[PDB]
């Protein structure tokens, strides 16, 4: 199976996201507006998972 | 920070997971066959980076 994201993981995930873009230090490589409009998505995306059993591929680590 | 892959810097990513699968005594919450599918996924996302200027966002850190 894909390693994918748990509805948690990923609603965890997106807050951590929610939090950088805030921090007035962030490193962006995209515009504010751009990463406003990636979390929106994100959120679309996370009640698929409950709603539609939506498998969002997770990161492998290799340490 | 946010920061997205290049095709560059995935298909190297990708490279590291094949390294990291041939040494089984490995320290992570994967299968070997979860892994090696995991693997053959993220190979047509490396293409799509290529044909569809697919953003694949690095984990964020620092």
């Amino acid at each position: 199976g894909v390693e994918h994201y748990t509805y948690e993981e990923y609603a965890k995930h997106i807050q951590e996201l929610k939090d950088y873009a805030k921090d007035p230090n962030a490193v962006k490589d995209v515009s504010q507006k751009d990463l406003e409009e990636t979390i929106k998505k994100m959120e679309q995306e996370l009640e698929k998972i409950k709603t539609e059993g939506l498998k969002i591929m997770k990161p492998i680590t290799i340490e």
